[PDB]
């Protein structure tokens, strides 16, 4: 019993974070085998963030310009190269704590965990999702860029996010580990905004199913509706359309609970259309959307890793 | 910018969790130097949870009844003993990954992090507080007992909680690491309940200060009130009294923000007395109480560990 925002154990990823310094800049990097990864605006100084040519600034630097410290031990760079918006520094030592790992690029609505870092030292770990506007509501301060996002699956570490920048509204933008940005953002200090966001409808239903598994139940009715008659009302409250494929993924949830998938839709239909009258689902007073169907089953049914 | 429920990196504690089996029972244990810790109702079978005499059941067992596995490696017990409600099994190997560590017993209103475990394998990590009724709203399933709660402070690991049982309402009860229960609960399967809870008033003000640091500001007024005139209204909404000592601990928050401590009290006074009219503080629609003044400053100002 109970339902919490839960994050994967962060031990395997702490064994990788290091510090990278060049000029007057210092940020976090990720050390795997004999390569350290970090954002490229670490070759930028404060004059190089208007509209820089990174290719031409990287021909200026030499290998000994990059200070890499892992613990109170200095790593020696021997080569360097550029892949999109990330930078790769080849060092002469291999990380003995390198886990089974794997770069993947995620799709909006999926969730991951974030280990925030400063000066190569982990500070804390929390759970996020990629919003439909391709940003993330993180907790980040100065020096945080270089932190990664990641999921664990049995024992493999799927790295999916490197952090780069905060936006005027306070949400956040970064890349996948192959250096490509999530969203239409670029790494030059000009004007940018996020674009209009929507609520992740499939996740909302998954949390509502979690509720019934835990005891809560004042929200189910006897009505049903059709898949098109749902989207008509979802349209208006700025939710995303729900698709036939989303329906299937909710099969084992509907199964174990007894509540048909289209039945729970007609329940959510009223909640949007009447508010909550001051009562709470799973401790919350809002309709919460940062829980996938995966997250519900791994937490309500007992799945660990190794 | 941004404000999230954050948990300490769990790496140092994953190096300790093991599995303990005896009879038909299996649960988690904590391995430090040459000692493994676990709850004593692991010598209990299913017949031994009505009203057992543990002292007299422990004279029955022999050292080879306790299977201890750390990884796919078997630990050999050589001795065993009882300290209140926890059980200590001395094994012939010392844990090489034993961190700087330290047992402490916490006070209601303080927060800690929990690494949930099953079969000696970590599953996930989240943030809790000790409620004023001495229980905790965790996320726990079968096999979870043996998980610990802990804070990190620079590089020392202060272990403060071992998990034992769920209560009819679904909150949770356990002990400190020296085996003493938080609360008036006992480890025998009879009737027990939690008692009436209150809201943690000092934490509510600390989260409200976090809000102002982040931009939110529609809740401050020009009124003030007195410390006694606050408790009069706190009394009625089932909040805890606020004391002169609590006031001091809010000094650096009030400082950096400019809002006097008694000024924020008069602001909270209205919020209780008018509701929120459908607007949200730090993404939330409720008044949130699981953030201490410590938690706010370490997150809003950049503190890590090593
Ligand atoms: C990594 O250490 C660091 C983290 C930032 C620091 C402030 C709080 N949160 C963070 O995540 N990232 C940076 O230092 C960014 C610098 C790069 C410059 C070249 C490539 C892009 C990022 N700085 C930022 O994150 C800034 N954001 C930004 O550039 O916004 C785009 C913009 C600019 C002007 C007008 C409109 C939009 C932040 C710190 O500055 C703002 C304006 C967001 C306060
Ligand atoms: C540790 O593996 C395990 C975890 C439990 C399992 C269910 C979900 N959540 C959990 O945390 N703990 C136990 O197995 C407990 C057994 C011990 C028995 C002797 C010493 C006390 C605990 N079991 C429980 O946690 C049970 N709780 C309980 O005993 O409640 C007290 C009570 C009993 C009868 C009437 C009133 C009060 C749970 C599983 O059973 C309930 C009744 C809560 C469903």
């Amino acid at each position: 019993s109970g339902f919490r925002k839960m994050a994967f154990p962060s031990g395997k990823v702490e064994g990788c974070m290091v510090q990278v310094t060049c000029g007057t800049t210092t940020l976090n990097g990720l050390w795997l085998d004999d390569v350290v990864y970090c954002p490229r605006h670490v070759i930028c100084t404060s004059e190089d963030m208007l509209n820089p040519n990174y290719e031409d600034l990287l021909i200026r630097k030499s290998n000994h310009n990059f200070l890499v410290q892992a613990g109170n031990v200095q790593l020696r760079v021997i080569g360097h190269s550029m892949q999109n918006c990330v930078l790769k520094l080849k060092v002469d030592t291999a990380n003995p704590k390198t886990p089974k790992y794997k770069f993947v690029r995620i799709q909006p609505g999926q969730t991951f965990s974030v280990l925030a870092c400063y000066n190569g030292s982990p500070s804390g770990v929390y759970q996020c999702a990629m919003r439909p506007n391709f940003t993330i509501k993180g907790s980040f301060l100065n020096g945080s860029c270089g932190s990664v996002g990641f999921n664990i699956d049995y024992d493999c570490v799927s790295f999916c996010y490197m952090h780069h920048m905060e936006l005027p509204t306070g949400v956040h933008a970064g890349t996948d580990l192959e250096g490509n940005f999530y969203g239409p953002f670029v790494d030059r200090q000009t004007a940018q905004a996020a674009g209009t966001d929507t609520t992740i409808t499939v996740n909302v239903l998954a949390w509502l199913y979690a509720a019934v598994i835990n005891g809560d139940r004042w929200f189910l009715n006897r009505f049903t509706t059709t898949l098109n008659d749902f989207n008509l009302v979802a349209m208006k409250y700025n939710y995303e359309p729900l698709t036939q494929d989303h329906v299937d993924i909710l099969g084992p949830l509907s199964a174990q609970t007894g509540i048909a998938v289209l039945d729970m839709c007609a329940s959510l239909k009223e909640l949007l259309q009447n508010g909550m009258n001051g009562r709470t689902i799973l401790g919350s007073a809002l309709l919460e959307d940062e829980f996938t169907p995966f997250d519900v089953v791994r937490q309500c049914s007992g799945v660990t890793f190794q």
